[PDB]
DNA sequence: ATAATGACGCT
DNA sequence: AGCGTCAT
C-alpha cells in the first residue's frame, strides 16, 4: 500500500501560446485584433491553406488544414494574414523570432524544454521549494490564482463560468495543507502561482496570451493545458486522475494519438485511459512491447517519468517544400533551382544561428519524395556540412540524390519530385 | 492539392 | 545510417 510509487515527486508545467501565429499577426496589425482571423500560406490554390485560427473564427467552424475559400463559406467576415514568402517558399521567421521572445521570458523563472515553436515544458520543482520557504507557512490566496482552474472541482452539495471557476478554486484551497512543504497538492498549487506570474510577464512583455497546465509530469501538464484554453491555466492533481481518465479517450494522451493508441483501443477492446488499470504490466508488455507496456502501466495511473530536458534551442535546422500535383519537379534545371533556393534560406538561418547561439552544424541531411511513392519520404542521405554556403550545400545535395534520377535522358528528372528537404544537424560549440 | 517543420524510436 | 512515428 505505502509501497506503490505514486509519481508526485515533480512539478511540471506546459505553457502553450493561444493561436500563436494569429496572435503574432494581430500584434503587428491591430485591425485583426478581437475578430475572426486565420493565418494562411499560399493564396493560389483555393485561397490558401489555413494553419492558425483565432478563437472567434473557431466559433464559426474554421479549422487548420482548411482551404481559405472553404473557410469563407462558414465565416464570410473572416480576416486573413498570409505567411511571408521568400525564394518561392513559405518562410516562418517572424514566428520563430516571436517564439524566442516568449521562451526567453519563460527561461527567467525556470529551465524550459522547447517542445514546438509555441510551447515549452517547465520543471518548477526547485522554484516551488523556494517560494514555499519564502511563504513561512501562510495560506495561499485566490487572488494569487486569478485564471486558474482546478480539474474535477467543484463537486458536491453559480451557473456562469467565472463563478464556477472560483467555487472549485475555493474548494481546492479550503482543503489545502499549507504547513506541509512536501504535500504534493500544495506543491502543485504553488507551481500554478508561479505560472500565473510567468504568464503575466509573457503578456506584459510581448502582448501574447497563453494557456498552461500544471501537474506532476509532461503528459498531464499538456493534457491539463487544453482543458481551459484560451487565456487560462489548469491544475491537474494526482487525485483527479481517475475521474478524468475514466472518460478520457486514449487518443488524447500525447503519443497515443496514432497507430499505437489505435491498437490499444483495438487489441484491448477499450476506449478510455482508465480501463488500462485492469491490465497487469506483463500483460501490456506482451501486447505492446517492453517500454510501451511499462509506460502504459504507469501512465493510466497518472505516473510518467520523462524529464524536462534543459533544451531551449532546436537540434536541427531544416527547410522543405512540397511540389504537389503537376508542380512536381521534372527537369534537372528545376531540381537544382529549388535546391538552391532552399539552401539559401538554410544558409541565412545557419549564419543567424551561429552568431546567436555560438555553434556550428556539421552534417547536411538531404531528403526527397518522388511522385507515386506512397511514403512521405522516399530517401534521406547525410553528407558532410563544412561551409555555410548555399551553392556548395545545394551542389552537395544534388550529387547525394542525382542517382535517384531514373530518366533515360540527361536533362529530365523522372519520376517527378514531390518534396525536397534540406536539414542541418549535428551541432558543435563555436 | 495541407504544408512546414522538429523530436525521438527501431534496426 | 536510413527509415518511421507522432507531434504542432
Ligand atoms: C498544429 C499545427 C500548428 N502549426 C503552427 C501555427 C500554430 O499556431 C503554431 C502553434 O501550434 P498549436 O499550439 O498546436 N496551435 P495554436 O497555438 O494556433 O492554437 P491553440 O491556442 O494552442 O489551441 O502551430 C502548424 O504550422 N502546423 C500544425 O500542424
Ligand atoms: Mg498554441
Ligand atoms: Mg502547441
Amino acid at each position: 500500500g505505502p509501497h506503490m510509487a505514486t509519481g508526485q515527486d515533480r512539478v511540471v508545467a506546459l505553457v502553450d501560446m493561444d493561436c500563436f501565429f494569429v496572435q503574432v499577426e494581430q500584434r503587428q496589425n491591430p485591425h485583426l485584433r478581437n475578430k475572426p482571423c486565420a493565418v494562411v500560406q499560399y493564396k493560389s490554390w483555393k485561397g490558401g491553406g489555413i494553419i492558425a485560427v483565432s478563437y472567434e473564427a473557431r466559433a464559426f467552424g474554421v479549422t487548420r488544414s482548411m482551404w481559405a475559400d472553404d473557410a469563407k463559406k462558414l465565416c464570410p467576415d473572416l480576416l486573413l494574414a498570409q505567411v511571408r514568402e521568400s525564394r518561392g517558399k513559405a518562410n516562418l521567421t517572424k514566428y520563430r523570432e516571436a517564439s524566442v521572445e516568449v521562451m526567453e521570458i519563460m527561461s527567467r523563472f525556470a529551465v524550459i524544454e522547447r517542445a514546438s515553436i509555441d510551447e515549452a515544458y517547465v520543471d518548477l520543482t526547485s522554484a516551488v521549494q523556494e517560494r514555499l520557504q519564502k511563504l513561512q507557512g501562510q495560506p495561499i490566496s485566490a487572488d494569487l490564482l486569478p485564471s486558474t482552474y482546478i480539474e474535477g472541482l467543484p463537486q458536491g452539495p453559480t451557473v456562469q463560468k467565472e463563478g464556477m471557476r472560483k467555487q472549485g478554486l475555493f474548494q481546492w484551497l479550503d482543503s489545502l495543507q499549507i504547513d506541509n512543504l512536501t504535500s504534493p497538492d500544495l506543491q502543485l498549487t504553488v507551481g500554478a502561482v508561479i505560472v500565473e506570474e510567468m504568464r503575466a510577464a509573457i503578456e506584459r512583455e510581448t502582448g501574447f496570451q497563453c494557456s498552461a497546465g500544471i501537474s506532476h509530469n509532461k503528459v498531464l501538464a499538456k493534457l491539463a493545458c487544453g482543458l481551459n484554453k484560451p487565456n487560462r491555466q489548469t491544475l491537474v492533481s494526482h487525485g483527479s486522475v481517475p475521474q478524468l481518465f475514466s472518460q478520457m479517450p486514449i487518443r488524447k494522451i500525447r503519443s497515443l494519438g496514432g497507430k499505437l493508441g489505435a491498437s490499444v483501443i483495438e487489441i484491448l477492446g477499450i476506449e478510455y485511459m482508465g480501463e488500462l488499470t485492469q491490465f497487469t504490466e506483463s500483460q501490456l508488455q506482451s501486447h505492446f512491447g517492453e517500454k510501451n507496456g511499462s509506460w502504459l502501466y504507469a501512465m493510466c495511473r497518472g505516473i510518467e517519468h520523462d524529464p524536462v530536458k534543459p533544451r531551449q534551442l532546436p537540434k536541427t535546422i531544416g527547410c522543405s517544400k512540397n511540389f504537389p500535383g503537376k508542380t512536381a519537379l521534372a527537369t534537372r534545371e528545376q531540381v537544382q533551382w529549388w535546391l538552391l533556393q532552399l539552401a539559401q534560406e538554410l544558409e541565412e538561418r545557419l549564419t543567424k544561428d551561429r552568431n546567436d547561439n555560438d555553434r556550428v552544424a556539421t552534417q547536411l541531411v538531404v531528403s526527397i519524395r518522388v511522385q507515386g511513392d506512397k511514403r512521405l519520404s522516399s530517401l534521406r542521405r547525410c553528407c558532410a556540412l563544412t561551409r555555410y554556403d548555399a551553392h556548395k550545400m545545394s551542389h552537395d545535395a544534388f550529387t547525394v540524390i542525382k542517382n535517384c534520377n531514373t530518366s533515360g535522358i540527361q536533362t529530365e528528372w523522372s519520376p517527378p519530385l514531390t518534396m525536397l528537404f534540406l536539414c542541418a544537424t549535428k551541432f558543435s560549440a563555436s
